[PDB]
This record gives C-alpha cells, sequence and structure tokens, in this order.
C-alpha cells in the first residue's frame, strides 16, 4: 500500500442493518472490536454507518474481504471501504504503543 | 504545492463546517460533478458548538477543486467557518462489486 | 520514535475515550495551549449491545504530537479496562475556510 505504514485504518461506510453481520464476521478472523458511528449520504438523506477498525498491514486484505462478506447485499447502496495509513496506535490505560496496543482488550 | 506529502493515489477531504451550510456545500460539489459526500454531526468547544463533518474521498488531481468548492459553499466570513483537512487514502473499495481504485471512486 | 511513518507535516490525533472524560481531556489540552478539538459519539460494538465512547479529534503539527498524546492519556486514563485508544494519522494539509490560509497558518 501507498503510503506505506505499519498500521492502517479500515473505514467502512455501510448499511446500518449490516452492523451485526460485519461484526460477527470480523470476530471470526480475530478482530474483536469495531467502532461504529452514524453518517448520512445525499432535507433528504441516506442513513449509513461508519465502521472503523485499525489493524496491522498484513491484516488489511482479510479485513476488507470480511467486511464485504458481512455488508454486501447486491443492491445499489452497499457503500464503500476506505483504507488510511495509521502512524501510531496507543492504549490509553497503559501507554502501550504499536503491536502491544492494537488488539481490543475490552470485556465481551 | 499540489504534490501532497504523503503521496497517495487518493485523499480524503474532511471539512468541519457550519451545520446550515451543508446543502450549499453539497450543491456546489454537485456543480463540479462530485457526488457521494458523507456527513456527520460533530461538536467543538457541557457547552458545545454544533458543527458538521463532511467527508469526500477523491483522486489526487481532484483535491484542489474540492477544497475551493467547499470553501465557496461553507464560507460566511465570520469566525467559526471551520477547517478542511486533507488525508492520504491508500485504497477505495466498492462494497457491492469489489471494484478497487479508480473504478471504486464514483 | 518521533519520526513517524508516513512522514507528514501534520497529523490527526484521534482518541476514542470514555464520554465522561471529555471535559478533562479538553481542559488538559487547553493547559498546553491546544484548542479546536472536535468530538463525536461513537459506539463500540466491539440484542444490539454496545459501549458508548466519544471520538476526540485534533489536527496538529508533527512536533506537537507527543505532547498531545501524553495530555490525552492524562485526561482520559482511569486505569480500568475500557479507557480507549489513540490513533495517529498523517494529514497532508490544513485549510481555514474563512481565509483560505493553508499549512501552519490554518492549523
Amino acid at each position: 500500500y501507498i503510503p506505506d505504514s505499519k498500521f492502517y485504518k479500515v473505514e467502512a461506510i455501510v448499511r446500518p442493518w449490516r452492523i451485526q453481520q460485519v461484526s460477527s464476521a470480523l470476530l471470526k478472523i480475530g478482530i474483536r472490536g469495531v467502532t461504529v458511528s452514524d453518517v448520512r449520504g445525499f432535507d433528504k438523506f441516506v442513513a449509513k454507518v461508519k465502521m472503523e477498525i485499525v489493524v496491522k498491514k498484513d491484516q488489511v486484505e482479510s479485513v476488507i474481504n470480511t467486511i464485504i462478506e458481512g455488508a454486501r447485499t447486491g443492491e445499489i447502496g452497499d457503500g464503500k471501504i476506505f483504507v488510511l495509513p495509521v502512524s501510531d496506535v496507543i492504549r490509553v490505560r497503559t501507554g502501550e504503543r504499536g503491536e502491544k496496543a492494537e488488539k481490543m482488550t475490552g470485556d465481551m
């Protein structure tokens, strides 16, 4: 990927009713945590949700594929996935940084 | 300089602007042929100022027209008009088809 | 290292933290002269059960990043599981809407 980076944010803008399917699919590949927020596409709007996950470079393709598995319906309006370089990941609780900081360690 | 660092094929143009200027920005962007803007409610400084984040991912060569157009739609002249951020995007994937890169952009 | 990869003039510091720590993080940043933090509500899905968090975003110069990280931790840390994470992403440029000022003038 260009830019090259140790970590990447995978940002998926998908249908709100596909949250659980994407989340469950990610869990199967060891991605235990996703961050979700409400967004609107074009007072007429289309409701979407942004799903954000930060992973190591070697996990990006698996994450993309897994999100598609959960989010795809075959109908126009399935959304888009963006990949952005992440220079650093820090765990607030411990100050751990990098690989020691990327995994989600919240309660299930 | 248009040669943004880091170099990337795509960039996210992220604008934090006044909530009431969103239709104006969207319309202005439509006038230059750009669609697919995503909008979300954010807040700046339990007292807050309501703002809207508008996000559009485009090719490197579209960035300057997008910046100019957002300003055109969002500027009022008063303090609090907001800011625009440009961030490198390594790839774009259309969920429906699996198309990647330029095919997936619009 | 402070020499972040990718190398960039600016970086977005993105903190996903406990909602009740907003005021402490904002105050702490103010104490080091940092203003212009933007916040939004997010849901940690990782019945439709979730954890409420707030995403705090600030775009700063490369040389402000370490102070910003440390200050956010100071404001947001409780020591208990669930304090959240900070992400750092390169930002190629900042533009002020009112003036059209770019680069450091805008940031």
